[PDB]
């Protein structure tokens, strides 16, 4: 794990810490998703929403995910490949999702899915970088987006993030392996 690895996974705590103190909604205050076009120019907002999580197993879940292919992309590709990748899927994902939810959404996930999808596909076409997806963890990815469509936990998953967040990965993939 690389420092974009750490200072990630820094800004997550400080960020869930924050928001066991003053509550969910005093954070996202600051770091949604803008709900209203007075809040456009907060530049911010279209990436931070990935640095909420709204539960302890929320943000070990992610965590875990993120030091493991957030680490392996920064030890092979380099940091400024990690920081792409996580800014393009931060900003596509946050874009699907609030078109279905607003500001209501929040998590690493659709950069997790971003990486998830990039590791897969590089490793699929470019063996030679030293990046790939264990299938075990591809077939975890796939049963997830696919448990999404049925909305199970009462509505409580951010679909559209997930499969933009693997759409991104998977395109900056096939790119790259070009």
């Amino acid at each position: 794990a690389g420092p974009v690895t750490w200072v990630m996974m820094i800004a997550c705590v400080v960020v869930f810490i924050a928001m066991q103190i003053l509550g969910d909604q005093e954070v996202m205050l600051w770091l949604a998703w803008p709900f209203d076009p007075t809040l456009k120019f907060e530049f911010w907002r279209y990436f931070t929403h990935a640095l909420m999580h709204f539960s302890l197993m929320h943000i070990l879940f992610n965590l875990l995910w993120w030091w493991y292919l957030g680490g392996a992309v920064e030890k092979r590709l380099g940091s400024g490949k990690l920081i792409v990748i996580t800014l393009i899927s931060a900003l596509l994902s946050g874009y699907v999702q609030q078109k279905f939810s607003g500001p209501w959404f929040g998590g690493l996930s659709g950069v997790v899915y971003a990486l998830m999808g990039y590791v897969w596909l590089r490793g699929e076409r470019d063996p030679q970088s030293g990046i790939y997806l264990q299938r075990g963890l591809i077939i975890f990815a796939l049963i997830w987006i696919v448990a999404g469509w049925f909305d199970l936990f009462g509505m409580s998953m951010a679909n559209g993030a997930h499969i933009a967040g693997l759409a991104v990965g998977l395109a900056m993939a096939f790119v790259d392996s070009l």
